């Protein structure tokens, strides 16, 4: 090869409605009643080799139809665990020496599987397994996946070509290694998309990887797997290990090879793995590059110059889309009186009519919860809050865990300005109190990762993101705060957290690279003696 | 203000030679004298206020002539950290709110003032604390920190620009917000530059920070502040505390506004601040960003198309260089024999005759040890040297402290393939035994910061390039493996390491950064209800 390619140009991929007589709504039911009808079993994916494991049988269900089975895993053991970290080990030497466009190909082309013959199925079976909408599972499973496929390659080539100056008499270049050492990816349940980017961003860079879906998502994961594997995906560049992931992490957290942790999820795992990892530092060969996202909620807050209509329908989706089970859902309002006025009993009517039921059935805005310990904790929110002086559930607070996991959405009127799930607190301030709120906020935030405001009033909106600057991630106007989309709204942590590498930008790519200067001095001194030192 | 304004365009400034009968040579002359002769208090300064504190006093001397005092210093107590966090917490919110362009021009204009009025000042006063000869003291002192202002300037600016993509409907932009909390500047002996530019980096992107200077550069740090003041430098953004650091420490790891520490040193030192941070990591407003450099030794391989002259300039250079004393020094050359019998004789030779004195005297190649610990240590060295069966001292070896604490250059033979000091050791390798030798470096290297070899051939070179890919940070081809020059060789940290965000790219900047998306939409939904809802 001679020569300097360019890699195809990434743009966002369009997102399909799935509208009564759409030919992708007659795709999507026949995969639904493929995936429905014919559990599988769901393997451990090791150096390509798809087996089964001796640790304990678990089942992955339907949350909005417990009782219908998608397939069983089995939970990792110490012996699979130590087998993937052997043949990420293994498949590194020629993963590496295969040219960036080599590597590159092999996520294009998952792209454009993904976006083609695979959509519907991946779509499906996030839509079955982790209780999304097809509009949730489109987003996520579809399109994010896809758009994080072809952005990373694009983001990937545009590293490369980051280079240095040269100075008269040198040429100066910069190579871009992968990292010595696996990395080990740990992916939520609520996102298909997050879990597969995970273990693919490092891959690309020359990396290989082990990755710990979770169970809940592992019928979406085996299927990402598969699709992987049809791109060209060479085996034991990423082993797929299921179950709880413990037995996992007392082999690779205790391996002096691993050079990082890539991982999503709540701040108590995150936390595990971080003083584990602190407290081995002594033993691996190289600092371990520890990249990672945990949660927080979200703020919406409506100034009096706030379109009413708009407010209610950011209320309805930022609160209610999937459950309130995204990264962040809104989960606190601070609404002007007068829009209150306007707006508070249709938001209430509104979501006393939302419909939670089975997926499959197009009609419902959405499902259930992920499983019976999402829904307990939405059950004992639901008890403190109907306990709790300073709140009101005004609408909602109803759930049945006997068919599905399923929590009614739910809204509480505080007089006074955790879990995952449909709950949105609401406080109604007097219309002059619009600065004073925006203080509560800032004083009172540690845990939004994004915050809105809604307001038509231009002063309004400059003073909401100036004084908020620091209370929130990223900040959104005259919409809801949730749906980050790929190239367009980066970072997003919560406060104080160290997030600008996360997931959508070059800055996640160059985590897992180390980057070498080359110099090469064409006629180098042949003496060592330097003019100042000349009588 | 109404512009989107471009920086000056940075390059790198000019080296002068000091050459006998130049006007800087002069010049320099002028400043040695002023400084050697009027010896000064070193105070702490704080929120702008120049203070002595009540601390020990502790002296700073000349290296050379350790009986020539060139200023003394108090150890900053408790009370005085307590008021350098304080006063940097008091300066943050005026300096986070100057535009861009008004914290960038002073930081250019303190450029400006060290290429022009302050130059051999600056260099002066590094050369008489730190032992540096002339040259040292021009290419750390002057050039490198005037080009890591520049040049960061110009980083900064490139970083505010990467923005991104705007769908239909909407404006999405980011905002580079600085930390929340103060920095933690702790600089080592060895580069009046680093010095400059670990406490400047961050404070460029609207942080106020606390620095503490390597008691042994004091003299050109107090300058470094007063340069900054005439800059325009505001009161408190950067506060200086002198002396030792413990007390330094036990304040500002323990205060909960802690942002940051930014780091180069020892192992040992870096270490000590990384488990204290986490132990402490529940305290912390924010998770603080660590970012630090620490050591290693340098090698050089020859290949039989060695050229021996360069080799032996390489060696001279890269080993004896200011004693030896930089981030990493050559300690290991691996030279072909056929090019040995060139070229190992006229290297012992020049070893031997290479001066060391006075750097007053700009004859000399250079100076002394920093100070008495690291003359023990040379000492400690060197007799361990003379003791082992596997190393004979072939030039050099001696050692006086009794004027100043020099140690001569010294180079061991080593019949078999830590200090900082001018020790070179030197293994002979059979020509045929290239490839069995880079497998040695290989294997046994895990603190080399960058490595070379000396080759015509260009087989040799590619060979070397690729099996030490990963046994060296930084590479260099036909010249030594020390000097990175600000624009040109970014990188080079050890192996395993983590330091692709160290100070010389727009990387650096970043982590003193928080990110943040701003997402505007135009006409928002005002219906929740999604299109494959509909019946
Ligand atoms: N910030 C973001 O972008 C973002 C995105 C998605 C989810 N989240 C957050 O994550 C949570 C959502 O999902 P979750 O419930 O799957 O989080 P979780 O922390 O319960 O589980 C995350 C993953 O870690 C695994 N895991 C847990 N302990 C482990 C161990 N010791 N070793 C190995 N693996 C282990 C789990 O099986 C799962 O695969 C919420 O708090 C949410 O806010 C955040
Ligand atoms: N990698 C690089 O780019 C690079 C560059 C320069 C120096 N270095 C390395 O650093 C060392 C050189 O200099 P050094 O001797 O000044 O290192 P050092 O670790 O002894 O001291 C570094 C700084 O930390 C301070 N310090 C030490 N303990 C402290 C504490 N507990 N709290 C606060 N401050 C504390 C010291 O006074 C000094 O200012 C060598 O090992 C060298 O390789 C590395």
């Amino acid at each position: 090869m001679d020569a300097i390619t360019q890699v195809p140009v990434p743009a966002n991929e369009p997102v399909h409605d799935y509208a009564p007589k759409s030919p992708e709504r007659t795709r999507l039911r026949t995969e639904l009643a493929s995936l429905a009808d014919h559990p599988i079993d769901l393997p451990h994916v090791i150096g390509g080799r798809h087996r089964m494991g001796d640790g304990e049988r678990i089942d992955v269900v339907q949350p909005h139809r417990h009782a219908a089975r998608l397939g069983t895993l089995t939970n990792a053991t110490h012996a699979d665990a130590a087998a993937a970290v052997e043949a990420a080990m293994s498949a590194k030497s020629d993963w590496a020496a295969l040219p960036f466009d080599e590597r590159a190909a092999v996520f294009l082309r998952a792209a454009d599987l993904l976006a083609g013959p695979w959509r519907e199925k991946i779509a499906a079976a996030t839509m079955l397994g982790q209780s999304k909408s097809v509009y949730q599972a489109e987003i996520d499973a579809v399109c994010e996946l896809i758009d994080f496929w072809r952005f990373n390659v694009a983001f990937a080539r545009q590293i490369l070509e980051q280079q240095p100056i040269s100075g008269p008499g040198e040429w100066n270049r910069i190579d871009y290694r992968p990292l010595d050492g696996f990395v080990y990816a740990i992916t939520p349940f609520n996102f298909t998309s997050i879990a597969g980017n995970l273990p693919t961003a490092p891959a690309l860079m020359g990396n290989t990887v082990i990755w710990k879906p979770s169970i809940t998502q592992t019928l979406a994961a085996y299927l990402t797997m598969q699709l992987l594997e049809a791109a060209g995906l060479p085996p034991g560049v990423i082993n797929l290990v299921t179950g709880d992931g413990f037995a996992v992490s007392d082999v690779a957290l205790a391996d002096p090879r691993l050079a990082g942790i890539h991982f999503t999820g709540s701040t108590a795992t995150f936390g595990h793995l971080w003083q584990w990892v602190g407290t081995n530092i002594g033993r691996y060969h190289s600092y371990p590059r520890l990249v990672g996202e945990t949660g927080g909620k979200d703020f919406v807050v409506a100034h009096a110059s706030a379109r009413p209509d708009v407010l209610r329908t950011a209320l309805i989706r930022g609160a209610f889309d999937y459950q309130g089970q995204k990264c962040s859902a809104v989960s606190r309002a601070f609404i002007a009186h007068s829009v209150w006025q306007r707006m508070g009993d249709e938001l209430l009517a509104k979501a006393a009519e939302l419909r939670y039921g089975d997926i499959t059935d197009l009609s419902n805005y959405g499902g259930a919860l992920i499983d019976q310990r999402a829904f307990v904790k939405n059950v004992d929110a639901i008890e403190r809050a109907k306990g709790a002086a300073a709140v009101t559930v005004a609408v909602g607070g109803e759930y049945d865990d006997s068919e599905g996991y399923f929590v009614r959405p739910t809204v509480l009127l505080s007089d006074d300005p955790e879990y995952f799930g449909p709950l949105l607190s609401v406080h109604v301030y007097p219309d002059e109190r619009y600065e004073q709120i925006l203080d509560v906020i800032d004083t009172g935030s540690r845990y939004a990762l994004t915050g809105a405001v809604i307001a038509d009033d231009r002063q309004a909106v400059l003073t909401a993101l100036d004084r908020l600057r620091f209370a929130a991630g990223n900040f959104y106007v005259n919409d809801k705060p949730t749906g980050a989309v790929v190239g367009r709204q980066p970072f997003g942590g919560a406060r104080g957290s160290d997030t600008n590498d996360k997931a959508g930008s070059p800055l996640n790519l160059l985590r897992w690279t180390s980057a070498r200067s080359i110099k090469e001095t064409f006629v180098a001194a042949t003496d060592h003696i330097y003019p100042h030192m000349a009588v």
